[PDB]
């Protein structure tokens, strides 16, 4: 039993903790599958709460951080209004999975507010950032970096945050944030560059850039290994989290070796 | 005075939510839409009536303020019909609802009060509304089964938040019980407004009943008992007097203004009877039927017609003499 089964049961436990959730509100069946569709996003948490020593804690933790991120995650399919879902079922699941998502999170936090104090203390950097993403697109890697800081760094960041307020003691606070903003940047070029070909994106996209020539192969290279290695050193402050070094590893020699050469 | 009140809190709840959605990046559109949510933005004070401490008060008054406003930017953004931008409805609506789990829980008797709440009947409001959308009402029953979760329910969530975040004397059963009770007269009323400056027709309390498929007569009782169910609750002690005015002003709005609207000539439905034994007889006529009417001492004398040009007489005692006979009287 590796880390690969930890990681595939904790992803199987939070999809299921989430379908469950979508089905007994009133999700019809495409929403459900939708949601169960959000792999990474259901996994993702699982890296988040590496740090947490005892098993029983790091599930719970683990199902409540999937429930809210889904949940961010409709309301987000919510603002660009291109699934094809139901509008009324896509807002009021989201309203459902984030409230239960509030309710775990705090009874099993030290401190309750902490779960407020996380949500509130960069809810403009995070909503403002967003709004700023759409309204005017990104012409060069230093904007699609600024713009990719707030709804994919500061956006898992705080899900960092709140893993460590909920998963007890041996929690570096800093490190698990530091490494969440690290790895949901890598991610979102990831998800850029997936996008391109099967979402037919264009407008402040990485890949639309690259092929302009409004981004340099180079840059794009520098920024992966910035990234990682933000990662690997977030992962390495004590008490450490050794089992996420393959984890950073995986996920950025994928963008290199199979997203990239796609754009050049 | 007490007017003097509501007017300050709802300008207070109103500079809150409009600053707020400025500084998190909204448009003046949607600062202007949500600055137009008047009774959203004034409820609060309603809720927050029991409390003493009047700083106190205001913080929960307006962190109230906040979550409802974020509720119907929401609701906004699953009709789309707006006109506004989603992405700054959904940005926005997010951002007002985080910044009202923090200022409510640092007003809270508890640490898990507001998320207690909030989580007690997730399903039954977000379930309830989808099921509202999903099978328009078609009779009244359904219609009041509705207008439970979105309505009742959802402004007996913030009662309960409002006695929960308000320290002590909050009678919490009873604030939650004038929230769920007054929260159905006000989705009524809007039901009746919404026909004709919306549009609206599907599942819509108007249209069933310009329809036929909801009776007047029904809708005046359920106007009737919400109204003593909200007149109840602010009476157990210790008691929100001041709310007695209020819960009468918004029923009798809808019996006065908005009701005719869809029902037309004298939608009671009990047209009026005048019953009276002349020439020996039995009679009964509708007040329709009266034409001169007159007061000799404390008998009422009067005409009415019979059939053709024929014309009746009648004279019963005024303790006999039904409302609107007594009401021709005067008017006449
Ligand atoms: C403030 C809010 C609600 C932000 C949306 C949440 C979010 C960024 C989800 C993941 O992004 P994504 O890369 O999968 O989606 P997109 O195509 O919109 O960038
Ligand atoms: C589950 C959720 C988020 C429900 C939306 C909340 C709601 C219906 C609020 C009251 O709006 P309203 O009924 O007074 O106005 P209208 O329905 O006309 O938009």
């Amino acid at each position: 039993v590796d880390d690969d089964d930890k990681m595939l049961a904790a992803e199987a436990a939070n999809r299921d903790h989430v379908t469950r959730c979508v089905a007994q509100t009133g999700g019809s069946p495409d929403l459900v599958a939708h949601t169960a569709a959000l792999r990474l996003y259901l996994r993702v948490p699982h890296f988040l709460t590496e740090w947490t020593t005892d098993p029983d804690r790091r599930a719970a933790v683990s199902r409540a951080l999937a429930l809210d991120i889904v949940s961010m995650k409709l309301l987000d399919d919510l603002m660009d209004d291109d699934t094809g879902l139901d509008r009324v079922e896509l807002a009021c699941v989201c309203l459902r999975l984030h409230l239960r998502a509030l309710h775990e999170l705090e009874s099993l936090a030290r401190d309750p507010k902490a779960v407020t104090d996380i949500l509130e203390q960069d809810a403009v950097h995070l909503c403002g950032g967003q709004i700023r993403t759409k309204r005017s697109r990104a012409t060069n890697l230093r904007e699609w970096r600024a713009h990719a800081s707030t709804y994919g760094s500061t956006f898992l960041g705080r899900y960092g945050a709140l893993a460590a307020a909920c998963g007890g003691e041996g929690q570096p606070a800093d490190s698990v944030r530091e490494f969440a903003e690290a790895f949901a940047m890598t991610i979102t070029m990831a998800d850029d560059l997936t996008d391109y070909d099967r979402n037919g994106e264009r407008d402040g996209n990485l890949a639309h850039l690259m092929r302009t020539g409004a981004v340099a192969g180079q840059d794009v290279v520098d920024l992966l290994e910035e990234l990682r290695g933000r990662a690997l050193a977030a992962v390495a402050a004590p008490p450490g989290a050794p089992g996420l070094v393959p984890v950073v590893h995986l996920y950025t020699d994928d963008v290199l070796v199979r997203l990239l050469p796609r754009h050049l």
